[PDB]
């Protein structure tokens, strides 16, 4: 039936920049509130504004000096840190911008928040679209990513928790968290990415976890412009094995839209419905799910894909003309909620994702 949702905001997160060109853009996090409470979405939800995160909560994975650099980097000192900045690799992908740690602690508080509220029972439901920085590691920022909130959410699970499943739809591969839990069986990563010549190179079909953690990495490589319909024939038959032969007591899901059409870095078709059938699916099972955001660069669409995905965790029907809010114009020019798939050839042909389901098949019947 229709579940409690718990989500997660802070009305500053919206100004942290990371400057200009960056594809990185927090203020697709204030356009995504603003539309779903325009859509009336805030009547059905527990709203909650997270805690900044702790130098020490961070600890729980990352390595002190790294949490005590991104605490101690500013613009302003940026000169007298060369050499951490090149060790923890904070450049170009990763820069050093104005109120970062404070960015690090609002994207992480809500992750933990939501995994506390989960743990305790009191939601079925914890909605986070400002987490799932799925690349930073233990001690280096990775892929626009420092501190992995994931990572640290999952921990929190595992506290009442003896296994917890992790889904990342994002385009690009989620490597942090693979590596954090490739040797536990605790842990079972599915990632769904586009594999070749992309960020960040790993997420081969035959990396499949490393001593008890062997069999618990599932990664699906596929090739630019997957449609919803190829997406839609996979995810549910992968899902359903990994729930059937796992059995996790929680999930988590990293929702990142830049797998959607027209994204400014991904190379994928999918619409908003075909991106929000993988929360169906999931939501199915009945398990606490903590659903994340992630990539997406044309913002307007990361609006639209994380407000409709809202509405699926609500069990709530909204309309495709779009009400008015206050980015109404970045609508334009139909101001409607669903979006069109592009002409682009999807590459992954049929046999291709069969063959891949296959051999994803034949690693998943190696489970106890
Ligand atoms: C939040 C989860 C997520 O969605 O998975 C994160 C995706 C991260 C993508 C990282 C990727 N990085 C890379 O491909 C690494 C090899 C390089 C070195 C750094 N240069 C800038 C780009 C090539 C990459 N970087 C860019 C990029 C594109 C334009 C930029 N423009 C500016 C001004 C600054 C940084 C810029 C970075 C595109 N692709
Ligand atoms: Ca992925
Ligand atoms: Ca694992
Ligand atoms: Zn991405």
């Amino acid at each position: 039936g229709k579940k409690k949702v718990c989500y997660y905001y802070d009305g500053d997160i919206g100004n942290y920049y990371y400057g200009q060109g960056h594809p990185m853009k927090p203020h697709r996090i204030r356009m995504t509130h603003n539309l779903l409470l325009n859509y009336g979405l805030y009547r059905k939800m527990e709203i909650y504004r997270p805690h900044k995160a702790t130098a020490e909560e961070m600890t729980k994975y990352h390595s002190d000096e790294y949490i005590k650099f991104l605490r101690s980097i500013r613009p302003d000192n940026m000169s007298e840190y060369s050499k951490q900045m090149q060790r923890f690799n904070v450049g170009e992908d990763c820069p050093v911008f104005d109120g970062l740690f404070e960015f690090c602690q609002l994207s992480t508080g809500g992750s933990v928040a939501g995994a506390v509220k989960l743990n305790r029972q009191q939601t079925d439901m914890a909605v986070n679209w400002a987490g799932g920085l799925h690349h930073a590691k233990k001690s280096e920022a990775s892929g626009f990513c420092y501190v992995n909130d994931i990572v640290l959410a999952i921990l929190e699970l595992l506290k009442y928790h003896q296994r917890v499943l992790y889904i990342d739809i994002d385009i690009h591969h989620g490597d942090g968290v693979e590596e954090a839990f490739y040797t536990t069986d605790r842990v079972m990563t599915v990632s769904f990415h586009k594999y070749g010549e992309y960020f960040p190179g790993t997420g081969d079909l035959r990396d499949i976890g490393a001593g008890k953690g062997k069999y618990y990495a599932v990664n699906f490589p596929m090739r630019d412009g997957i449609d919803d319909e190829s997406y839609g024939q996979i995810f549910k038959p992968i899902i359903s094995k990994v729930m059937e032969m796992y059995q996790p007591s929680a999930v988590v899901l990293q929702c990142g839209a830049d797998s959607l059409s027209g994204d400014r870095l991904g190379c994928f078709n999918l619409t908003v419905k075909g991106h929000a059938k993988c929360v169906e699916v999931v939501k199915t099972f009945n398990l606490p799910l903590l659903m994340l955001g992630g990539g997406g660069y044309t913002i307007r669409n990361v609006a639209r894909c994380w407000t409709y995905e809202t509405a699926v965790a609500l069990d709530c029907e909204i309309p495709n003309e779009l009400p008015y809010n206050d980015y109404f114009e970045y609508f334009g020019p139909d101001f409607k909620l669903h979006i069109s798939p592009s002409n682009m050839t999807n590459q992954n042909t049929p046999e291709y994702m069969e063959k891949i389901k296959q051999r994803l098949f034949e690693n998943l019947r190696m489970l106890p």
